[PDB]
């Protein structure tokens, strides 16, 4: 059987869309008659009624996506799926005899921050998997930690952290090491061969049921070694807890990251506190449609110390959540000590607990929190707004999609699409176009996002048919 809610939605969407097309070309035909001022007051109110329209459409896809089971089937599968990843990951780290076991060894001293400094971890563990050799994490002389890791996460291991084997090497590919019990990885600027096991490929045997589950499977995937690194210390299970309650975290929430200090104008630009806010504040209509909000509520994290005061100014009808103190640690005089370490933990873990978030993917930082926030949900894929980057993971294979219809480009700034050509993607600019560069052509421009399909990339990973 189809469900009658299930097609009630469905018809409900079809016509809701048909709906928006007549209401567009109709007040579009009146736009042009109009100049000035009746110009400008006319163009406002069609956007004002178009987000509401636009936002009835958006809820009933939320509703289709939950209707006749399927909610209760998508929880029940990405839990399956989490348990199945988490158990082969626990067998691969945990061999009998570490005397004998094959390893990678990774240096976490990586010279960045701490999200670049876990994403290497990650880019490790990912090859170590791949592999089929237990990681060894190298935490010694940490900037954030010189105790290591195991000062605010568990071990990688319970039974194998030892270094010993037969003989030792430098990564020279999976064929040459083969033989070689210890293998040194670098990091990935320098690795040479590549070995397939890269973001954003995803392992073949789960690729059915990751895209199934999931609209991003390549986050999906990532986050699942994200998981397994960051399960806290008894103390830093503790301490969040105990933040949780202090800081009067509560939903419905909105997390807001605005990375400024030196991130500005080496690898992003800044962006006024009004330009995450609109995105919040449109987030809040669309769930205002589907429950109560009882207050308008941002978890505000930064390493500008002097925003939280300036949003509460602006923004007297809403409630930040925020620890300014943490704010404060972050800054360069304080940045690479245990006190900012556990300062940038809990920044992360309350952006990754939000219902959204709104950030620059081009930090580091609010990647984490968004790879997280993918192991507390069946599908948070498309739980984030950037303001610049579309989700990246550094030192990644290309990021191609598939031109599904063609383009026939208006200006010279546009590249042209026939169907099945392969786009390099270099973002999106939010506004209905990409930017990118027609493989074939060597042209890189801009191009309508909704005329492109992403391609999912699958590789031949082991399986670990024994940790069942
Ligand atoms: C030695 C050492 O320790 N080095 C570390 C270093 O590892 C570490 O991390 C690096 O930080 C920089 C952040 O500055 C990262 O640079 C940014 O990388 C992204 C992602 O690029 C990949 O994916 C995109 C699609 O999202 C694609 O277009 C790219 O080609 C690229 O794919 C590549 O394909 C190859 C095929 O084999 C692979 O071999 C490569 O591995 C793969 N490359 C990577 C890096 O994975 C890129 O999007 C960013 O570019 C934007 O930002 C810069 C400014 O920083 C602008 O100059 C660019 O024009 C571009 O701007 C964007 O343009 C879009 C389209 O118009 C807009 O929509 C966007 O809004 C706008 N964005 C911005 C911010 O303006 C950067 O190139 C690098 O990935 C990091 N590497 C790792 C491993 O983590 C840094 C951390 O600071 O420290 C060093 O010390
Ligand atoms: N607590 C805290 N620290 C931050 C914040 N933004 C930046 N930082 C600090 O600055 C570092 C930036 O390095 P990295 O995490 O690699 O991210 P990126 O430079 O933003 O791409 C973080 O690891 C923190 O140490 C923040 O919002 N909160």
């Amino acid at each position: 059987g189809l469900g009658k809610d299930h097609e009630i939605l469905r018809r409900r969407i079809e016509n809701g869309a048909k709906e928006l097309w007549f209401f567009l070309q109709s007040e579009l035909k009146k736009l042009k008659n109009l100049e000035g001022n009746e110009l400008q007051r006319h163009a406002d109110e069609f956007l004002l009624d178009l987000g509401h329209h636009e936002r009835s459409i958006m809820t009933d896809l939320y509703y289709l996506s939950q209707t006749d089971g399927a909610g209760d089937w998508r929880e029940k599968e990405a839990k399956d799926l989490t348990e199945l990843v988490q158990r082969r990951i626990t067998y691969l780290q945990n061999p009998k005899d570490c005397s004998k076991a094959k390893k990678l060894v990774c240096n976490i001293n990586k010279g960045c921050g701490y999200g670049c400094q876990l994403h290497h971890v990650v880019y490790c563990f990912m090859i170590a998997y791949g592999t089929q050799r237990t990681l060894i994490l190298e935490s010694q002389n940490w900037r954030y930690a010189t105790g290591g890791w195991e000062t605010v996460f568990r071990p990688v291991s319970e039974t194998c952290t030892d270094r010993s084997g037969i003989s030792t090497g430098h990564w020279s590919g999976e064929v040459k090491d083969k033989n070689v019990q210890v293998v040194e990885l670098p990091i990935v600027d320098s690795l040479h061969p590549r070995p397939p096991y890269l973001p954003l490929a995803v392992p073949e045997d789960l690729a059915d049921r990751l895209v199934r589950v999931h609209g991003d499977p390549a986050v999906w995937w990532v986050s699942q070694f994200v998981k397994y690194l960051i399960r806290p210390q008894p103390w830093l299970e503790k301490e969040i807890e105990e933040a949780t309650k202090k800081l009067g975290f509560k939903h419905p929430v909105i997390g807001v990251h605005v990375r400024r200090t030196d991130k500005v104008g080496t690898e992003a630009a800044f962006h006024p506190i009004e330009e995450y806010m609109v995105h919040v504040e449109e987030h809040f209509q669309l769930l205002a449609r589907r429950m109560q909000v009882d207050k308008k509520r941002v978890y505000l994290a930064t390493d500008d110390p002097s925003l939280l005061k300036e949003a509460k100014t602006k923004y007297p009808n809403y409630e930040f959540i925020s620890d300014n103190s943490i704010s404060w640690s972050a800054g360069l005089h304080n940045r690479y000590t245990e006190n900012s370490l556990r300062g940038v933990i809990l920044d992360i873990h309350f952006l990754s607990q939000a219902d959204f978030l709104v950030c620059t993917f081009s930090s580091q930082v609010c990647r984490v929190a968004y790879e997280i926030m993918q192991t507390l949900h069946p599908d948070a894929s498309a739980n984030f707004h950037s303001l610049d980057d579309i989700y990246y993971f550094g030192g990644q294979n290309a990021h191609n999609q598939i031109a599904i219809y063609a383009h026939q480009p208006r200006t010279a700034d546009e590249i042209p699409m026939e169907p099945g050509d392969i786009i390099g993607v270099a973002g999106n600019h939010w506004d209905g176009y990409s930017k990118g560069v027609n493989r074939k052509l060597g042209r890189t421009g801009l191009y309508p996002s909704y005329k492109v399909r992403e391609k999912i990339e699958t590789v031949k990973y082991p399986t670990y048919p024994e940790a069942e």
